[PDB]
């Protein structure tokens, strides 16, 4: 069929901050291939100079919301893998 890309699944916020985000993040890795720096270079890469800390997880789902409640969060798939990156104090 006709594919596309990185493929998102939460995000809920505004395409300037979730295109960037997501941008930065395929960007990413399509630049690294150590998913740990890949993340961690995404939430790095913001909380630089955005609103630290910001907290990135890799691992397959994660289904929460209610529960660890944060700021700004997007949870998508980068290339072939999952990435939920959070603003939580």
């Amino acid at each position: 069929m006709s594919d596309r890309k990185a493929v998102i699944k939460n995000a809920d916020m505004s395409e300037e901050m979730q295109q960037d985000a997501v941008d930065c993040a395929t960007q990413a890795l399509e630049k690294y291939n150590i998913e740990k720096d890949i993340a961690a270079y995404i939430k790095k890469e913001f909380d630089k100079k955005y609103n630290p800390t910001w907290h990135c997880i890799v691992g397959r789902n994660f289904g929460s919301y209610v529960t660890h409640e944060t700021r700004h969060f997007i949870y998508f798939y980068l290339g072939q893998v999952a990435i939920l990156l959070f603003k939580s104090g």
